[PDB]
């Protein structure tokens, strides 16, 4: 049995970091119960970053990957296996968005219509 | 003769990157022949680029300059004297919003409210 987690980046991270924020927290605290009914054996999670087409919620290179990374040191803490788990920064890569918003040129509302993209998913193998 | 011309930053590049778009080459483009007739002893043109006050001082430095030299390289193709025109980043100082947008949440609300900030000011000294 395989699991699909999706995690809102504005939620998680300031602006620019990979620091999780208190909410960030509690939304893994509140996944962690299905997040590590791992078998022993094969069971595997993958956390992956990513951002929208504009990279709008960093300036620094590099944070998608930081932030998965952040995700997976926090599972970590919680108890998954250090060996069972890993994370990858997918960047711009596989938007959720699609062609929604290339007519959308405002700073802001751009932001707005892009907020899907942001985000962080979360593949475990074998529950 | 001084005139001041004000670009939004926001129509010129797009986020985070300092590529002078097609749109703002059309909006320079517009205001090309009120910056173009200057005097050959006393013109010069002077442009500034601004940035908001989010992120690094001096990242928002190296932004601001980059922007600002793309704005020049393209007036000077335009035409104007590469001897008479220069280029200045700011990054962040002299916010057009002061205080206005200090407790602004969350990023997109800033955004929207810090766009006044993010701008490339044009200086014309000695027009005709």
């Amino acid at each position: 049995q395989t699991k699909h987690f999706t995690l809102k980046s504005d939620v998680l991270f300031n602006f620019n970091k990979s620091t999780l924020k208190p909410e960030g927290q509690q939304a893994l605290d509140q996944l962690y119960s299905q997040l590590s009914n791992l078998d022993p054996k094969d069971g595997s999670v993958v956390v992956l970053g990513f951002t929208d087409r504009i990279g709008s919620d960093a300036y620094n290179q590099g944070l998608s990957e930081k932030r998965a990374q952040s995700v997976v040191d926090y599972l970590i803490s919680k108890g998954i296996p250090s060996d069972k788990i890993s994370a990858r920064g997918m960047g711009e890569s596989n938007p959720v968005t699609g062609n929604t918003c290339d007519n959308v040129k405002p700073r802001a509302a751009l932001i707005d219509c892009l907020a899907p993209d942001r985000r962080v998913e979360i593949e475990v193998k074998g529950v």
